[PDB]
């Protein structure tokens, strides 16, 4: 049994709140927000040793990034932000902070009962993103 064994597992998202507002703070543009907000994407997460991969796949996009904790790497986000990404686990938590043009946002996934709760933070504004087990 390792770090991240309660985490593994294909999710699917329930609810949303603010994800516009999160969107519009990291300089999303119309389009994009708009159909990205309709997706209930599933995410995949699975662990090889040291190495966590998260696949997130969705009507909008497919996208995977396979990592080591503490060690940065280069991800395209959903919204093609070409961005500088770290991931490191503090108290349980996952905290991923993306990097690009003098930016920066931070994304939270825990465990919370029987939900995986993702919390993404771009300066004042807080979006949380609900998963349940697929
Ligand atoms: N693949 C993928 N991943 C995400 N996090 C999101 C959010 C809206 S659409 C979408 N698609």
């Amino acid at each position: 049994s390792h770090m991240c064994d309660a985490f593994v597992g294909t999710w699917k998202l329930v609810s949303s709140e603010n994800f516009d507002d999160y969107m519009k703070e990291v300089g999303v543009g119309f389009a994009t927000r708009k159909v990205a907000g309709m997706a209930k994407p599933n995410m995949i997460i699975s662990v090889n040793g040291d190495v966590i991969t998260i696949k997130s796949e969705s009507t909008f996009k497919n996208t995977e990034i396979s990592f080591i904790l503490g060690q940065e790497f280069d991800e395209v986000t959903a919204d093609d932000r070409k961005v500088k990404s770290t991931i490191t686990l503090d108290g349980g938590v996952l905290v991923h902070v993306q990097k690009w043009d003098g930016k920066s946002t931070t994304i939270k996934r825990k465990r919370e009962d029987d939900k995986l709760v993702v919390e993404c933070v771009m300066k004042g504004v807080t979006s949380t993103r609900v998963y349940e087990r697929a």
